[PDB]
């Protein structure tokens, strides 16, 4: 029994965590193999930030002008490359402590680890989702660029996303490791917002299965709705439509619990035209959507890595 | 900016977890240096549980009936003994991976990551609090037994909870490293219940003084109130008594903000009385009592967005 917000085991990220300097500007490197991946923006200064010409800053660099540290050994760049918005600098050394990896694009409401790291350290592990408006509501302060999202699946780290900035809502924005934005987002200092963001629906959907499952079922009624009625009510709660891919993906939560998909949209209509009445589901007076259907059957199974 | 519920890295506690049999039963054992530690029902069967006597168990037990495996590698336990509810197993083999380490008994209010384990294999990781009545809200199966909770200020790994059981109504208690239980519990299989809990209000306290860092001030108020009247209105709500060594732990975060421990009570004091009125507090309806002074400064600036 019990419900979380947990995240993946750090361990085979912390192995990659390391320190990228390059003069005044320190941040986070991720070492894979013989290369250390960090944000391009490394290489500027706040005056640069302003309008920066990336290849122009980059040419004008050498591999002695970053400096890599790993722990307390100084890694020798032999080489240096710029992918998207992600600097990638070979080094002489490949990371001994490597996991098996992959670097994958995740879509709104999928939800990753962030290992939060300062100065190559990582000081915490928490679990987000990607907004539907492509930030991530995370907790990073200055110096946490570079610091890394990932899920692990059996023994292989998927690395989706990388800390680049912060948005003036105290929101985040960032790439993933191929150095594409999630989001309309520049990595320059200009006029940037989040847009309106939205509830991710099947992810409040899964959580009220996670609810069941722990033994809340006041929200649960006898009606059923159908798919256009129940996406009829979600566009007018800022909520994200439904699709029939979500209702099959909830498939294995509704026969655990025998509450058919759409009986538990007739449940979440309920809740959002009435509220909860001053009552709490596992502990939140809040409908939570950081939760996939994948992390509630991951979680109520105990999956191992 | 932002304000997650923030568990420590795991990778120096993943390194330590291994798997203990002992006949039908496993659970999670922690390896540190030679030593394997583990819950001492690991030598129970479901019968046994009721009444057992684990001096009896224990004595019918050779070295070789317990497996410890480590990864894909058997460990041979060359010794075993029992202190209080956790049972030591001395292994032939130092863990390579056993990180600075310490033993610390924590008290209720304090927190914790977990790192939940089954078949001694790492599934996930999540900060929790000792309730004040001594138990854990944590997120357990069956399996889970072994699983430890552990703070890592300073590179050090400080263990301090041991996870043995769940209670009735879905909550966990354990023990810390030396096998002594938290709260009133024992590991039998009895009419054993959690006590009545409360709020954690030093915790609250310094998610508003949080709150306040992050830039929200909406709940603030310009009254002020006394230590007693405070928890005179407090203990209503059932929350814990507020004591002088916590309006001086929270001493720090009202230098940072300039709102004295007093002025944020009475600021508790009204939210409890009128609740949020549609707004939220760093992204809860509810006030949240699993942060304490410490986590506080921990993740959040040491510059107050005035
Ligand atoms: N506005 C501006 O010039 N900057 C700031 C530095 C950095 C930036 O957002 N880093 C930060 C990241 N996360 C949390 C922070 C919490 C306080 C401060 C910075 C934080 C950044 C990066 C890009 Cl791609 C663009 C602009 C900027
Ligand atoms: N009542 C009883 O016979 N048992 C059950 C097994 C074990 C026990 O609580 N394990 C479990 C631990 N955590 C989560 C679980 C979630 C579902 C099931 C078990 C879980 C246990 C241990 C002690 Cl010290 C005493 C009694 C018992």
């Amino acid at each position: 029994s019990g419900f979380r917000k947990m995240a993946f085991p750090s361990g085979k990220v912390e192995g990659c965590m390391v320190q990228v300097t390059c003069g005044t500007t320190t941040l986070n490197g991720l070492w894979l193999d013989d290369v250390v991946y960090c944000p391009r923006h490394v290489i500027c200064t706040s005056e640069d930030m302003l309008n920066p010409n990336y290849e122009d800053l980059l040419i004008r660099k050498s591999n002695h002008n970053f400096l890599v540290q790993a722990g307390n050994v100084q890694l020798r760049v032999i080489g240096h490359s710029m992918q998207n918005c992600v600097l990638k600098l070979k080094v002489d050394t490949a990371n001994p402590k490597t996991p098996k990896y992959k670097f994958v694009r995740i879509q709104p409401g999928q939800t990753f680890s962030v290992l939060a790291c300062y100065n190559g350290s990582p000081s915490g592990v928490y679990q987000c989702a990607m907004r539907p408006n492509f930030t991530i509501k995370g907790s990073f302060l200055n110096g946490s660029c570079g610091s890394v999202g990932f899920n692990i699946d059996y023994d292989c780290v998927s690395f989706c996303y990388m800390h680049h900035m912060e948005l003036p809502t105290g929101v985040h924005a960032g790439t993933d490791l191929e150095g594409n934005f999630y989001g309309p987002f520049v990595d320059r200092q200009t006029a940037q917002a989040a847009g309106t963001d939205t509830t991710i629906t099947v992810n409040v959907l899964a959580w009220l299965y996670a609810a069941v499952i722990n033994g809340d079922r006041w929200f649960l009624n006898r009606f059923t709705t159908t798919l256009n009625d129940f996406n009829l009510v979600a566009m007018k709660y800022n909520y994200e439509p439904l699709t029939q891919d979500h209702v099959d993906i909830l498939g294995p939560l509704s026969a655990q619990t025998g509450i058919a998909v759409l009986d538990m949209c007739a449940s979440l209509k309920e809740l959002l035209q009435n509220g909860m009445n001053g009552r709490t589901i596992l502990g939140s007076a809040l409908l939570e959507d950081e939760f996939t259907p994948f992390d509630v059957v991951r979680q109520c199974s105990g999956v191992t890595f």
